[PDB]
């Protein structure tokens, strides 16, 4: 309930994700590395490629082993592949523990290291079943809980309007949120799959087939700016966002993320902006709870200029930083479930702010999920 130590251990820039300080190998070399629950690999740079700050130096690690094996993990917006092995990590501002862990050495790379970021390396945080290049390359948490008595949970507490937050390993601090904590199941143990059950916008419900919110998937990812939404959703949401708001006029290429919109400084109208909800399927048969963001989450600052940071996917639902940055995220890891509760830290005014509301009755939820 309490682990000071770990506080604040997150640090960032607005749309270059949340990281942690990680130390690899004997004598222990530091890196900042990025927060990911979207990826299941624990992967560094290896070489001295321009963007990055610093990169694990095999060659001075008395504990380095080579795995004697390559990765190749092309993906839509980039591509990474290096060479396996094992070395000593622990966290500085984590669990007092050292441990033996797989490390993939970053050797090539296309639009995979962010120009003017702080990071050099990736932490998977998700399931073996999507760890490249198969799921007997153990992930990071996978290792630390089987060679430690570091609990099976994590929880981030992502802090947004440079950016820190909190990650906490093998536990909960209960300073990091107000009011009780709501769990969905994780679906499967691949990504951190969840269902999304109704979705309102200022509590007007979208209408659709629950199935809808989850095609393909939905997932919870710490390495995703944006609240991404399937196409068919994506289309029902701005009709119903545009509705509520037009008391001001935007261009249409603003909800597609093209354009900004800028106010006199701090003269916003979030007030004019609805709140958007979404309900995910709760611990009992029938039983739901809701998730409510205000436009604070959703209105990604850039005289104040603003980007729409919703946007349509063609992977499912993935609730990206605009979703992580307004909750306090547990990964229940042992109970294979997800708790929410309204972050200490998340961004609002005199008048609103995010909640995590239940219980609600909602039947046939099983029938959201997608096959
Ligand atoms: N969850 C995700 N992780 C990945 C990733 C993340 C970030 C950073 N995340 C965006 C920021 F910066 F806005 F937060 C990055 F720069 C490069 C990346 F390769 C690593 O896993 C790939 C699958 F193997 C998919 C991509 C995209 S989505
Ligand atoms: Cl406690
Ligand atoms: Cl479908
Ligand atoms: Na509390
Ligand atoms: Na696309």
């Amino acid at each position: 309930g309490s682990f000071v130590e770990m506080v604040d251990n997150l640090r960032g820039k607005s749309g270059q994700g949340y990281y942690v300080e990680m130390t690899v190998g004997s004598p222990p070399q530091t890196l900042n590395i990025l927060v990911d629950t979207g990826s299941s690999n624990f992967a560094v740079g290896a070489a001295p490629h321009p963007f990055l700050h610093r990169y694990y130096q095999r060659q001075l690690s008395s504990t380095y082993r080579d795995l004697r094996k390559g990765v190749y993990v092309p993906y839509t917006q980039g591509k990474w592949e290096g060479e396996l092995g094992t070395d000593l990590v622990s966290i500085p501002h984590g669990p007092n523990v050292t441990v033996r862990a797989n490390i993939a050495a970053i050797t090539e790379s296309d639009k995979f290291f962010i120009n003017g970021s702080n990071w050099e390396g990736i932490l998977g945080l998700a399931y073996a079943e999507i760890a490249r290049p198969d799921d007997s390359l153990e992930p990071f948490f996978d290792s630390l809980v089987k060679q430690t008595h570091v609990p099976n949970l994590f929880s981030l507490q992502l802090c947004g309007a440079s950016v820190g937050g909190s990650m906490i390993i093998g536990g909960i601090d209960h300073s990091l949120y107000t009011g009780s904590l709501w769990y969905t199941p994780i679906r499967r143990e691949w990504y951190y799959e969840v269902i999304i059950v109704r979705v309102e916008i200022n509590g007007q419900d979208l209408k659709m087939d629950c199935k809808e919110y989850n095609y393909d998937k939905s997932i919870v990812d710490s390495g995703t700016t944006n609240l991404r939404l399937p196409k068919k959703v994506f289309e029902a949401a701005v009709k119903s966002i545009k509705a509520a708001s037009s008391t001001e006029k935007f261009p249409d290429g603003f909800w597609l993320g093209e354009q900004l919109v800028c106010w006199q400084a701090g003269t916003t109208p979030w007030n004019i902006f609805p709140v958007i909800s979404l309900y995910l399927m709760g611990e009992v048969t029938n039983q739901s709870f809701r998730i409510t963001i205000l436009p604070q989450q959703y209105l990604r600052p850039v005289d104040d200029c603003y980007k729409f940071a919703i946007s349509q996917s063609s992977t499912g639902t993935v609730m990206g930083a605009v979703i992580m940055e307004g909750f306090y995220v547990v990964f229940d890891r042992a109970r294979k479930r997800i708790g929410f509760a309204v972050s200490a830290c998340h961004v609002h005014d005199e008048f609103r702010t995010a909640a995590v509301e239940g219980p609600f009755v909602t039947l046939d939820m099983e029938d959201c999920g997608y096959n």
